[PDB]
């Protein structure tokens, strides 16, 4: 069989392929301690991985290896790969294929490496990366679809019409989760909760999970917030201090459809839907209105879908139907397509060969991989 | 016995011999896409025909095989055929005569090709090529007339007189139903609407056949848009967008009798027509403005009839009677009149056979056909 | 000295009495624009004459003023004979008698009309008009033969026995070098080659004129065609596509000999001339099998000829002697002998003068003029 | 004196009638700051144009007011033309006529609008619009041509024969200099330089005016560029960053010659350019592929005259001679050969006048401009 | 005329608008006697105030009310601005409209409870709180720059370009002159000496202002400390012993760079600073890092702008200039671009009124100041 590996900016997915569910989810960070080991029969590593390093953010600075989908510490990110297979799947690298998964329009350099790296270092016998999007659509089963994909780091909307793909109305923009809780610790500090540090910002990310929601209306939100305290329920941080979130609840998501209020000049999801829509032919329009699929946990958030409908039936013309598709499987929807992918036996004869990669080395990828 | 193809320059219509309609009627299109196959799971072709082509113009470039009732493309019209018996009517073309249909004045060599494919490709037993004015004739069960068949590429006019030709006074122009659509789309940009792609090339049609009639007269018509906004209804495009057309509704048809507005030298359909009836013999102009027969989709505009009765009653002499004879079947008067060719029995001594063919090879057919 | 004109139904030719070749030889043809001045700067004029329209027939709908020998539109013939003298021959018509030339039986109202407006219009001091032939054979100087003169417009047999006329014997018929170019456009379409327009009616024109020539025999001719590529030489069209052809070359001038294919019943000119000299009596028939005078630019083609002494010596009785008289002038032969006529001292009492036209209008000319 | 005015979908260009050369030029857009004004004592406008804004696009959305020659933004176009005369050139338009120009096959209601802003709020005494293509062919001084003129938002192609139009063969066509950068801002990414913004996007126009060139060969640069490193020299970012560009310097321009990269269908200019002059009659064929005029800022790219001569000389057919025209003043020569018709003494009388706009409103237009 | 008060978060500072430098500066501390009033013959108070606390520190709590920025003990901050005016200044606040300063991103709460006292206790007729960064950047005159504002309390970073906010790249750490201090009895314990009280805390205070210095290089300083003992010079105790101070001159300092001696994760000053530019749009880094404007006694260390510099300079691109702006008026720059902004004649539209507040209570302040 194959390996499956997402690469997920915020928290990496991987899993064999053909199973329905990745195996190993966990935070694609790393962690350098910042303090001297004065313990020094406590046995101690120079670094820590995912889950071990979120034991004791305390003494962790946190880095994420991946930036807006861009690997930006080739370092940390091969031992990401590394802990991946090595240690918590515990698979050998060098005898299954591995689907890796990237970002549309990333830089070309990034995929070359990552190639590089996959045959050079863990020796891997096939490879293969592909659109995220392209994948959950796949998971969706569907022909066609526009995929407004929303990871962690990058948000990037694809139009897709019975397999051809739409290159020229590809819409990406850097808005996305992390941005997000940069937002939230920066509004939350309005009552006074500093979380300056990247632990907290490791906590504030939590906040976001369990308690920010979708304003249908944010108007109506904001109105009601001046009215009720329903709205301003509470959570409790590690240390056991309680905290209270009232409009800053559903504030902060909404972004995501005025991205202005982060400074980005490019309009929020709705509206590059929208856009990307129109730059399609007319012919696809009809739809692609239809099979709109979100995708990636940052699609999570309760009312998204709602909103979504709200915005793009009044942005679209009439006459015309939007069906919002949101499975419940959003956060894995890509690893589930890439695992559906891999275990076609027509693809098969897709994979870049350990042969063809020492025919052609790290240049070979562009020939071959969509 | 025999199939009947009428080898339509717009809508290939196909059928059995002593059928009263065609069972097969399908745009002579071929559709070769512009992206990339990224679903790699969706199973796909080469190039689509027909129908299964329309179902996707967003994606595909649509080429015409024939361009003014001449074959620019063998290798799609090849296709074209095959689809039409093979897949559609799902016939053995190796069992079945089959009748083919030709524009007159064509190029020699088209005929040439054309024969030399039917026999050596899809192995006839047996063929034969009739102008299409001819058949269309056949359906009306004249005895005389003359033919303003319009189709899609080619408009032409036939004098007939009880069965002998008067080849000295055929007319043809390239005026056409194609040429009205790129007219519409010119100046249906005056509004703002674009069309510039193949594919609103391919909605723009149905906006003609939908919306547009022939002006009893042109002058008054303009007035009454200038004044009135009765005449400006509206149409939906496939992606729900509502688009109004007033005076440019009954503009473009204008042109089939004022063809110097797209720069052609050649009068309209009106003059044209009393131009070959004078050209024929005094004896004959008699009938020959009796027994005006329309054919063709071209001439399914609304009011067509009753402006020709008018411009040709102008411009006969007094004391003539003219009789446009319009019936509903137009579309199809051409592939009824070569069924009912081929079902007579006398008709059945006049096929090209397989054996003649191997005698001649592909210039058989001038000594043959008419 | 006086002006002659041969009036010519396809082109005018025109000098001074005593000149032994034509100084302005011209289409006789009007160019009234087809589009808008939007070049508002350019200096324009609201039609051309000849040469000047001849420079751009892709801006000009080409109008001959006579067709068959007859003018059908006074308003530019009227322009026709005022840029010949007051723009290139830059000529002083009210100081100049002219002679103009017709064919015979041709229509009394015609007549009438030329005069009428030649003396009125332009105030000629003197004017007279001859039949072509009659001037034709003045060139060759004879006293007897049968003038097979065939213009542009008009084909007509003129037989005369020293200077009387033998009116009972005349032919006329309307095949003529535009009919064989209608005929060469209809043919030559046969490869593809379309010339739908008066343009490329003009430049069809050329293609006859350098490329085809007459058959000694059409079916060995065709045969050789059958077989032989030899005869399938080429022409240049002014945008530089470059053209073949084949048996088009000489099918087209055999009409000549065989009307029937353009469906005229009227015999070709071979049979029309045996016919007229059997018309004739037996008297003269010794002579008139001599002496026949080809003549015009129809008679250009070469080989005809030949392929006239061919089918009159087979047409003519035995022992009966055939000299076609073939001079290298044929072109200009009518305006030579008009030269001629008008030279004459003797002729000098025979013009119709200003004066007797003020003393009887255009009826005048019934009286005087042969 | 009157005053000329573009109306350049990318870049205004205004000045005095009889001058040889534009004194403003600036870019036609406008900015409306992002954020609060916190410096209060600074004085402060609520929106800039032209040069105001390019000074500080960090802080601005940039609009352009025209799209593909449709201006979308009334609004904002009022404030281009209000600052053209009043601020820039500090001019009157109550006092001076005024000419614009507008691209071919324009929404009539554009037109229409135009000039009702332009007598109803600038109160002109006199107005013309023309077709900027004419305009640029009157510079070159030449009495025929095919205008390739390719602005900022529209490439058309207007052929033109001694002043009169051929309306029926103009081609039109979207692609044009703000897709070029829109296309290489989406290349431009490939090596992860972002330029997300509208910033951005006008930087990277800067980058496409100073380092992009036209590739003779494609094939041949692609494979240079892959085996050299002379060609990807390199810019300096306002910031003080350094970027280098190696293919995508002639990748992107070669989109002008094949649009499918983008996804239109339309041919590139080379094809289009051919097609139209096919689409003219033979006889002009012969002047019109001399005479190409290039225009507009898209055709400063170096080497494109080159190219341009390779692809039509290969299209066209053998024997003819092309000739591009390819002047130095290409930016402005639509606005040079507008100040010379403003000059000519004899279109004094077509300019509408501010009674006839009285007289008859907007839709005067349409009976008196071209 | 209206008061300006700073707020300062160690030092307040107050005066009387227009006016060029503070009158009344002072420690924003309060005195908690610590012992028995057993000498009962002596007037005594419950609490002193700023000058009055420092007389006689060693039997008082020293309590600053201000940390980080925060009002902590609202108690104690009524009493520093009752003395501010009612007993330094000698001023009433119901006569004269006061201005105070905040800090940015500062808890909505504070300014909140901030304004309701202003207006219930102390009966101002006028209000307004604006940001200290702001301020500071008036005093310079300046439309543009980076305001490293590095208070007692706190440093926070502002970038403002010509009067727009960027609040999306705005700033904040907690490391200021309180931080330091406490580090500088942290290390200065190394020695022996002890200052474990608030009084020895607010001596150690004076070490810092009079000895400490920025290293220009942390290790060549230590290097030559490590060998040269001219750098360990010495300071006077107010009991008379003398101490002497090395490295840990410049050690504390360094602090600012290197916050993680403290454990502090976020980076010093210098790279603040510039992530915060390019967190800034590419357009406007151009002239933020020129306009670096240093502000607060924290950047009054000796040496610090130099450091600055060389810093900024290796962390900013090639090409571009850096110029920290380092005037002499540091502690002061607030205060009086405060007086600056209330001097304008333009700004007295917006204080808050009491009429205003009377009309919308303490909520009002978020709808009305920046
Ligand atoms: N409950 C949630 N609600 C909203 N966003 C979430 C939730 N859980 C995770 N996310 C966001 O999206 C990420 C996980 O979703 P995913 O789509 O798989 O992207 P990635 O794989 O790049 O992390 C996060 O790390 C976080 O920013
Ligand atoms: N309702 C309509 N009104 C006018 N023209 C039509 C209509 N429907 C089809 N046509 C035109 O004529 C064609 C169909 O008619 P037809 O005479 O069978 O010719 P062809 O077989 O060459 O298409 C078209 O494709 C179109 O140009
Ligand atoms: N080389 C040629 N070969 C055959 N026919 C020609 C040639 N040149 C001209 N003609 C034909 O005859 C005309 C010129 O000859 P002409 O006898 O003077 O008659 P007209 O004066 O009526 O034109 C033409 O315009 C054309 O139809
Ligand atoms: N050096 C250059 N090379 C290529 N294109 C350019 C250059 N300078 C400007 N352009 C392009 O064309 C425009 C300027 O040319 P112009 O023909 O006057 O059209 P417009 O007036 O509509 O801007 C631009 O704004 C840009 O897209
Ligand atoms: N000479 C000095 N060198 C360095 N820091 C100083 C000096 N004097 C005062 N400071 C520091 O900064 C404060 C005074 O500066 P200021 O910028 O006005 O801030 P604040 O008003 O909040 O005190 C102090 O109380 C102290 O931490
Ligand atoms: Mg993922
Ligand atoms: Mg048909
Ligand atoms: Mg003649
Ligand atoms: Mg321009
Ligand atoms: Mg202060």
């Amino acid at each position: 069989a194959a390996l499956v590996i997402d690469n997920g900016s915020g928290m990496c997915k991987a899993g064999f392929a053909g199973d329905d569910a990745p195996r190993a989810v966990f935070p694609s960070i790393v962690g350098r301690p910042r303090h001297q080991g004065i313990m020094v029969g406590m046995g101690q590593k120079d670094s820590y991985v995912g889950d071990e390093a979120q034991s004791k953010r305390g003494i962790l600075t946190l880095r994420y290896p991946i930036e807006h989908g861009i690997v930006t510490n080739w370092d940390d990110m091969e031992k990401i790969w590394h802990h991946t297979f090595y240690n918590e799947l515990r698979v050998a690298p060098e005898e299954h294929p591995v689907l890796l998964t990237e970002a549309p329009m990333n830089p070309k350099s990034n995929r070359e490496k990552m190639t590089q790296i996959m045959f050079e270092t863990f020796n891997v016998p096939a490879f293969y990366v592909s659109i995220q999007a392209v994948l959950s659509l796949y998971s969706s089963g569907r022909t066609t679809g526009i995929v407004l994909d929303s990871g962690d780091g990058v948000t990037h909307v694809v139009p897709i019409y019975e397999g051809f793909s739409l290159p020229h109305a590809i819409l990406r923009i850097d808005l996305a989760g992390r941005d997000l809780t940069d937002y939230l610790m920066k509004i939350l500090s309005e009552r006074g909760y500093s979380f300056s540090t990247t632990a907290e910002r490791e906590i504030v990310r939590d906040i976001k999970e369990k308690l920010c929601y979708v304003a249908l209306d944010f108007e109506q939100e904001m109105q009601t917030a001046a009215q009720s305290s329903s709205i301003e329920k509470s959570y409790e941080l590690p240390d056991g201090q309680v905290i209270t979130i009232g409009n800053e609840r559903f504030r902060a998501p909404e972004a995501l459809f005025h991205p202005s209020v982060l400074g980005l000049e490019s309009a929020g999801i709705d509206q590059t839907t929208y856009n990307s829509i129109m730059k399609c032919d007319v012919d696809v329009r009809k739809e692609l209105y239809g099979n709109i699929v979100m995708s990636g946990g940052t699609t999570m958030f309760p009312g998204i879908a709602e909103r979504m409908q709200k915005e793009i039936t009044a942005l679209a013309p009439s006459s015309m139907k939007v069906k919002i598709i949101a499975p419940p499987e959003r956060k894995y929807s890509v690893w589930i397509g890439g695992s559906i992918l891999a275990s076609l036996t027509t693809f098969q004869q897709m994979w870049i060969s350990k042969q063809e990669y020492d025919e052609s080395g790290p240049s070979i990828v562009h020939h071959k991989c969509f």
